[PDB]
Order: C-alpha cells, then sequence, then structure tokens
C-alpha cells in the first residue's frame, strides 16, 4: 500500500544503523504513524503476496489467549517461531494478558469483554483500552511482547483503533500487524453494531534488517494495487466464537511473495 | 509551534462533536520535535517553564499527595485531586509484593544497553485500574538511542490540545534533556503521540486568539548543574534563554 512503501522508502532514506540484541544490523527510525481508511478497502499489503489464513489464525489465537505455538503450527503460522521454546512456550509473547491480567488477589481482568462492554454502554470513554504491557510479570523475563497495547475510538457511528508497536520489522511483522488490527476492527465492529472507521498504526523502534535489502528493493520496484475488501459470512454469538470460515478476502490480486532470506 | 498549530488547526477543521460538555475531536495523532532545533516551549502563548519543571520533579519523586505541587503553586492536576500519578513510575507492585522501579530500570538500560527495543516506562497498571473513577491520561512512554541520541515517545490516551498537550511536550523534551546528561548522550527527537485529542467547546475563542499568532524561534533550555542521579534534580537547576512568547491566554 502506499503508505506503507512510503514508511520503507522513508528507512532506506533515512534510516541509522542500529543493532538488535543479536548484535544483527538494522536501518532504524523511531516514531512513525500511519492510518488506513477501512471504508476504502482492507489493507492487506498487495506488493507481495500475504495470506489472510495466517492473519485470521494468528488472532483468533490471540483471542483465546492460548500461550502455547502448538496451534500456530498445525495452521502453518510461524512468525512467532523465534520466541518459542523447546516446548513450544512462548513465554510472555501471546495474548493471555488480553484476557486474564493476573492481579495478586486471586483476580483475573477480562480486558477484551470490558472494551466490549465499553463500546456498548460507554462509547465515548477515553479509555477503552487493551494492554499486554504488565510491568509486574514482564521484569525479570528475557522475552517481551511487542504490540502491546492498543486502544479505541468511537465517532459517529464508526469504530477506530490505535496499535502501538515498540519493535516493528517493516518488512516481516508490519503487513501481519496492519492486517491483524484492521481484522479485529471488523469483528469488533460486527459485534457492537459499529461501522469500521481509521486503523491507525503506531511505531517505536521502526525498522528493515540490512539483510533485506534485496527484498526491499523488489518490493518498492512494484504499483500498490487495489485493496480487497473483507467478508464476514457470519455473525457469531460473542467476539470469541469466530471460526477461520467466517472470513473471505474479495478483490485479492497481490504481486507474487517476496521469501525472507535464510 | 508550527507542528502544534497544525493540529490546533485540524481538529478545528476536521473535529466530530462531542458532549453535558462538548467537545470537537479526532483520533490519532502524531508529531516531531527535534530538540537539537531548540527546546519546544509553546510561543503562540506564554507558558511557564516554572510550573513545567515542579511536576516533571514531583512525579519522578513518586508522590501521590500534591503537597509539593502546592508550596511552588503548581494548579494544574487540581481538578483530579480532592490527592490522586507517578507512583507507578518508582513503585509498580509484584505478584510477590515488591516493587519495579521502572526509572532506575529505563536509566540502566540507557547506561548499558541503549540499543534495547524495550526501554518502556509505563503508567498504565491495568490491575490498579479498574478502579474507575481517574485514570492517568499519559499511559506511557518509550525511549531510543541511535548513533548517541537519545529520544523519547509519549503516549496520550486522552489530550486536551489548548490546555494539556503544551504541558506533555515541554515535560517530556525536559526529561530527555535530563536523562541524555546522566547517560551521557546527546537529545534527539521527541515524538508526541496522541489517542483521543480533542478541544473543548468552551476553548474556542482562545484556540481562535491562538491560531491568529506566528510562531517564534524556539528557545534554548539551560542546565546549570549535573547531579549525581536523576532524582537529584532541583527547580533551580534550569534556565530558559531566548524565550519570546506572544501574551499568555488565561481559559476559564
Ligand atoms: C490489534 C490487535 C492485534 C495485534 C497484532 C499482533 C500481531 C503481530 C504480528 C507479528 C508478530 C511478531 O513481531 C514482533 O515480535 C517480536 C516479539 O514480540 C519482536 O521482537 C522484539 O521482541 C523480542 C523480545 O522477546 C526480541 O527478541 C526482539 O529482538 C525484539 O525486536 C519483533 O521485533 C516484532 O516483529
Ligand atoms: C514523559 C514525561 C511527561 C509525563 C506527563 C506529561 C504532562 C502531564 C500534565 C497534563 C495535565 C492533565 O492532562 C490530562 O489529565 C487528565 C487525567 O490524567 C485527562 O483526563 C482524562 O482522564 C480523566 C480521568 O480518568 C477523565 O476524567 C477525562 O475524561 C479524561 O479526558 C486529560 O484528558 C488530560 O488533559
Amino acid at each position: 500500500m502506499k503508505q506503507y512503501l512510503e514508511l520503507m522508502q522513508k528507512v532506506l532514506d533515512e534510516g541509522t544503523q542500529k543493532n538488535d540484541r543479536t548484535g544483527t544490523g538494522t536501518l532504524s527510525i523511531f516514531g512513525h504513524q500511519m492510518r488506513f481508511n477501512l471504508q476504502d478497502g482492507f489493507p492487506l499489503v498487495t506488493t507481495k503476496r500475504c495470506h489472510l489464513r495466517s492473519i485470521i489464525h494468528l488472532l483468533l489465537w490471540f483471542l483465546q489467549g492460548d500461550t502455547n505455538i502448538a496451534y500456530l503450527h498445525e495452521n502453518n503460522v510461524t512468525i512467532l517461531d523465534e520466541w518459542a521454546d523447546e516446548n513450544g512456550d512462548l513465554g510472555p509473547v501471546h495474548g493471555k494478558q488480553w484476557r486474564a491480567w493476573p492481579t495478586p488477589d486471586g483476580r483475573h481482568i477480562d480486558q477484551i469483554t470490558t472494551v466490549l462492554n465499553q463500546l456498548k454502554n460507554d462509547p465515548d470513554s477515553r479509555r477503552i483500552i487493551v494492554s499486554a504491557w504488565n510491568v509486574g510479570e514482564l521484569d525479570k523475563m528475557a522475552n517481551a511482547p511487542s504490540h502491546a497495547f492498543f486502544q479505541f475510538y468511537v465517532a459517529d457511528g464508526k469504530l477506530s483503533c490505535q496499535l502501538y508497536a515498540r519493535s516493528e520489522d517493516v518488512f516481516l511483522s508490519l503487513p501481519f500487524a496492519i492486517a491483524s488490527g484492521a481484522l479485529l476492527v471488523h469483528m469488533m465492529a460486527q459485534q457492537c453494531d459499529l461501522e469500521v472507521g481509521d486503523f491507525v498504526m503506531t511505531g517505536g523502534d521502526t525498522h528493515l534488517y540490512s539483510n533485506h535489502m534485496d527484498q526491499t528493493h523488489l518490493q518498492l520496484s512494484r504499483e500498490p494495487r487495489p485493496l480487497p475488501k473483507l467478508i464476514i459470512k457470519r455473525k457469531p454469538e460473542s467476539i470469541f466464537d469466530y471460526r477461520f470460515e467466517d472470513f473471505e478476502i474479495e478483490g485479492y490480486d497481490p504481486h507474487p511473495g517476496i521469501k525472507a532470506p535464510v
């Protein structure tokens, strides 16, 4: 998409050399924001082939708050493989917190259910928020989630959402993030009888890995095609009751896929 | 500032009416300030670095009672008190019932691992915010170091453009300067990111007044002294130079 390519180009034009924790090099910039008017079409990247199938399972899996990579491997989803251990446990890199923010008093807070009510009963609340950033638990932990904060907002019957990522690989994860947020907004809006507004995507450390230069140049050589449209073929009883089969993407004509290197 | 004015204009132009008190509002904004281009104190109305310095300093002590904020005459946050903000920066409670000093945490990270992609302070403790009533409006921030330059991004879930935002920008930039000093880094950018970004309908007159003024050159922040720690700054360590704003605008 136009915005997306502009970001790649901006990283190339003005990104700074910065290493990650492995010592592996990137071109990085800090602070970025883009907006996708979801009435204009579902923001699935067209300049490389992406797979809605992967976005759906990933999102249904976050929604369950499953902590084991199993379900993701059944359905051929691998973006989280790096952070999985020996027995496929993802540490804190998952969505348990969304549904079961533990509080020391033997208690658990279901954040998703809370936004759901807020959108129906107080759509103007300035704090319709989900956070996975549980400092108390993340403290002495090797890993940490990266898309750990989102906010909803309602104006004129339309539902909008903003996702903050502290770390974003422009080539690898950003397209997943965008479609995943967009998908949730459609599901949220269906459940709450709202129409869809904007999806706003906000970054901290936004970066391209140095060894993805070839992939990036190829993708920047290609013209974005018209956005597809998401079709939901069932209305489930609750946000947690969706199935892979409910979704279809229409009018998706992408450029060929570009594999990530070794 | 040109960017502040653009946002103010934008909310006037494209803000949705809400309401009981009314607002115009938009969702999602981001603006950037290169701190080497000057200290981003708003000039289209006079602000007082005095009140910003005290406010930030108080946040860093992680004090909950607004005792210090009256002895040094800082009104703002009054309407959110009877006491209330910053206790989570310094003392986020663990299951185990210890506490986590996030400010110390990010301080060590900046000194020992500036590359880190998780140099984050959060005030959004969901477990304590189930108590509705009030909630911090500046949920979290992230620091970032590249090429010996320290940037920071502040996220406001709710922002009053007229009253609150100019304060927010100055405070964040001031914090970047202080940490840059404690970690021996140059200052990079301060990035301001918003969720619900609104103007109150009872601030229109003031808003039109401010949009009618052209910006002036940004001042320069002076730090007179280097304390031993980020908790060791006092109000008198800071000066502002070449600050030449339009007259201040009081809001009702
Ligand atoms: C709106 C609701 C849905 C939210 C969308 C969520 C879908 C996310 C899509 C792809 C997810 C993977 O992407 C993301 O995961 C990693 C772990 O958190 C991040 O990795 C980051 O955190 C890890 C810590 O455990 C570190 O080892 C990495 O060096 C660091 O960069 C990646 O930098 C980021 O690309
Ligand atoms: C990185 C260092 C800087 C960190 C702090 C930055 C400066 C803070 C001073 C700004 C003054 C107040 O700003 C902010 O206060 C209120 C509560 O937090 C917010 O108020 C918000 O939350 C309240 C309580 O949950 C609600 O009653 C309001 O509906 C909601 O708008 C204001 O919308 C916002 O304007």
